[PDB]
């Protein structure tokens, strides 16, 4: 479920993936070992699609969303798509939380890879934008992937505090328009 | 110094809220005496303004003065880029994975902060479409939201360490979606 994911994070967040054992996951949801294994898998399976939940800097949906053709429409597939897994969960996702006063050290480490990973994958699609001609010549790629990384956060800071999803879409349709299709 | 005098302040309002926050809570928490904290932080009351002050991302002084602007395009430029000034991590959320449940004094304090600064946005672009500079079918309320994510997610990005001089060129750029 839902509930289940949440409760799940909490304790990833505050152990990290190494020190949260199986005995720490079916204490916190109430449900015996082959239980929590038929519902969510092994304890990896489980930390994966936490982070599915949770993280703005998803792997496989940023990469899939690279593929479009232009670099606009790349963006533009990634904010609606975060939209959609960001809706009414009330803490934001990952970074956001990180960025507030007062994570585990590993899931630190994750965040903070999984961030530069973005930003650089967002850079390799802005240079592959600008030798095929959609981004205009002189665009500045640098301030422009970090406009990208400030529009999904704020979106999940919209989304954590329970703006309807239609306008969020809006929104997130409106924050892709600054990246140029020439 | 006690930047982190103000961030345990913090912790121990997010908790308890103010109400039931007392000066021998906030002595024990902080491990000070009263004195020290009326020297340093005033009442009660002024330390919990001086903790707010420092955690809240609405800036509602300084977004006022930024939509005295003549156009809605500089009002929000002026804002967005005004806040990257001040940044180089608030309370961007009603919820905290480390923190626990945040009183409810402080979900409405939050929530009355961020709802003043989305209407605050939504009323100038009102006025601007009326005032000719918003083309009339301009989405106002879609507008005013996104002008909320750029603001809170540029908060993020500097609260994550980004440098000053990309954060304002991404401010700029932010800006350009208001016509
Ligand atoms: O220097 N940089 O390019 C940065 C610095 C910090 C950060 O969190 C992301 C990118």
């Amino acid at each position: 479920d839902q509930v289940a994911l949440q409760t799940a994070m909490e304790l990833f967040w505050r152990q990290g993936y190494e020190g949260t054992s199986i005995t720490d996951l079916t204490k916190a949801l109430g449900i015996n070992p082959p239980s929590l294994y038929a519902a969510f898998g092994s304890k990896r399976d489980l930390f994966e699609k936490t982070l599915d939940r949770y993280m703005c800097e998803r792997t496989l949906q940023l990469e899939e969303a690279m593929v479009r053709p232009t670099a606009h429409e790349a963006v533009l597939d990634f904010l609606t798509g975060r939209v959609e897994v960001f809706t009414g969960q009330p803490f934001g996702c990952m970074t956001v939380q990180a960025g507030l006063a007062s994570p585990h050290h590993e899931i630190v480490d994750l965040l903070t890879a999984a961030r530069e990973q973005m930003r650089q994958t967002v850079l390799d699609r802005f240079e592959k934008a600008l030798a095929d001609g959609d981004l205009p010549a002189g665009t500045d790629c640098t301030a422009l992937a970090r406009y990208v990384m400030a529009a999904v956060y704020g979106l999940s800071v919209e989304a954590a505090s329970g703006a309807p999803r239609e306008e969020l879409t809006a929104a997130a349709i409106l924050a892709a328009q600054v990246v140029p299709r020439a």
